């Protein structure tokens, strides 16, 4: 398939405003790159979005959504 450089994805889905410790703030209309997970929900990636100074820190999953990287053409909708 592809393997070389490629991480998790995870698209804004609700807007959020770190706190400061180690927390990283989420826009709705961004992109993410999963860089650490938690057993909490809390995950740690870095904002793919033009920013001052790269964005990292730790957010909640519940105002992201996983992009599933991983299918081919999202079935559903079949023609024929």
């Amino acid at each position: 398939g592809s393997s070389g450089s490629s991480g998790e994805i995870a698209q804004v889905t609700s807007a959020y405003v770190a706190s400061g410790s180690e927390q990283l703030s989420l826009a709705p209309g961004q992109l993410i790159l999963i860089l650490k997970k938690n057993t909490s929900g809390w995950w740690q990636g870095e904002l793919q979005a033009r920013g001052k100074k790269r964005q990292k820190g730790w957010f909640p999953a519940s105002h992201v959504k996983l992009l599933g990287p991983s299918s081919e053409r999202a079935s559903g909708p079949s023609s024929g």
